[PDB]
């Protein structure tokens, strides 16, 4: 996974991705994406990519029906729904809100709990 | 792949995707990818999306280092390039100028193969 | 710390140190290093003295993972360290003013016994 | 040194380390800490970060003063921090500019050979 | 390699170089360097720059008229050529246009066999 | 070596290589290489060729691990290090400065010990 790490390391990224378990989980995930494709018109770039990330996790889901590469999917499957459930929070709330809704939630998650005080307020439909 | 026939059954859809007897191997499009990325400044929300379906794919390549997992998972790797490869051309050529090329091979490869002519060039490079 | 002892009698002089239990491990500290270099855009000669200090802590980290009073010795180091670090995170992303005042508040209120203590102070708010 | 490695493509950097022969013993180091100190007669936040790295210096000299591989260990963090600290030292008694400036000449005139060196470069004035 | 390969790791680097397989013989490209030198006034600096290079890969080829040392010394020719080649097509075509037609080869070259088609042209001659 | 000859009778020509003697050793060159490559940022073209330079030295030193053919390499080596050499002065100096300076220094390493005088100053870091 270098690639991640070069980006990572480079001027100007913010970081969209929530916690692995602040994350959803799978399928309740891909639910939001019909009720956006669905309720969508006027075809865009980025209506593409959500497609063809999410017909992905229905392909890994499908191959549930040695083991340790089985234990790969299902860690590639949290992977992708990561990446996926980001596009859906930059879809409702933007792109601006999200980055900084994400900051404040390493600095609540990091600090020891005897400081913590109390969850950050998640943005709004703006 | 349901929700890609969705998009597809749509207004003002574009096909970007070249046909899978053109894309290079995934370690050739892998090695374009660190160009890009390596060779660039002032981070881009699509640079992330980039290198993510990179991560991804590498993965699969090394997990192959339960004959239906080992098949299916090869053509995952496949269409994987497929999708990366076309974001490549974006930002070479231009959006616009990827439509009209990608259009012009599907227009050349119907056409029957006795006058099928010349396989048309691509297009300039984004300047 | 005969050093210290010649700043106290200054007059616009604060005491730079968070209690020891409040801050992280090193290694989360660490990690907002990164992001708060990451995310400047110029630069002024305080990061160039951060980004210093926290790579002596990298070498510790790494020296460390009749020995014993001097193994305990590294620890405590690289412990003061980290709150030295997380001092200028905190003031950083929240101000130096915040900070101390907000110090003195939590100081005091754990100090008050519990069964007046009422509620915890304003955690500061990220700006 | 990867923090580092993201200060080089900065705009405003510079190499803010003098030659590890040029620095004097730890002793005298710390020496001329406090004329600077006791010298100011206003406060600013520099020196505060200044007599801390002093104080830090003054323990390992103290712990200093199998174990072969930490005990050399501790001595390379003293050199670095008196290199680090005498360069403030350099920078302050004569100015950044000068100090930057005179190193590039001596550091050529060294290594041009001694039959056509001439003359050492100027040492910067007190001022 | 660890200088060039520290260039490459560059922001706004443009590769110059043609793949081995297509630069000419070495006999070939010295022909052209006496061609430009012989045919030109008001000395610039990269003329003095490209005949050092042809001075330096003539010795090499006087030396050939220890298997280690031989076959090491004809990669390093191999190598002089390419670079010298380069730097001659910078002279004819200019450097902007050679940027574009390496990048299109490498696009062409790594595009699969079946559906590569055809080479694409030189650029045009500087004016 | 024909090819600078021709070079050397051209009209406008000065020469920008100091002496043999002057020149420092291998290795000692190379370290001002590393802090000017390392040092600088928006790469540009001459970048490259001093790097595409300094790297066929390193090839030639570690050949050192057929002697007259061993000779020829070690003069390759002093040649390409005084050429090497000269990119770093008119990197400092700039190319007007070497200009004038190497000029001096040739008249006082030509005229006869009994007049030279004194060694003509090098350039400053302007």
């Amino acid at each position: 996974g270098t690639f991640i790490e070069l980006v990572k390391n480079m001027k100007g990224y913010k970081e969209l991705l929530l916690p692995m378990e602040m994350v959803p989980l799978p399928a309740v995930v891909l639910k939001h994406v019909k009720l956006i494709l669905t309720s969508q018109k006027e075809h865009q770039p980025w209506m593409t990519e959500m497609a063809l990330k999410a017909d992905q996790c229905l392909i890994h889901k499908a191959t549930l029906d040695a083991k340790p590469l089985i234990e790969a999917m299902q860690q590639i499957i949290l992977a992708m729904t990561r990446e996926l459930w980001g596009q859906i929070q930059r879809h409702h709330y933007g792109i601006v809100q999200v980055e900084h809704y994400v900051k404040q939630i390493t600095l609540w998650q990091d600090t020891p709990q005897a400081f913590r005080g109390d969850q950050p307020k998640p943005p709004s439909f703006r």
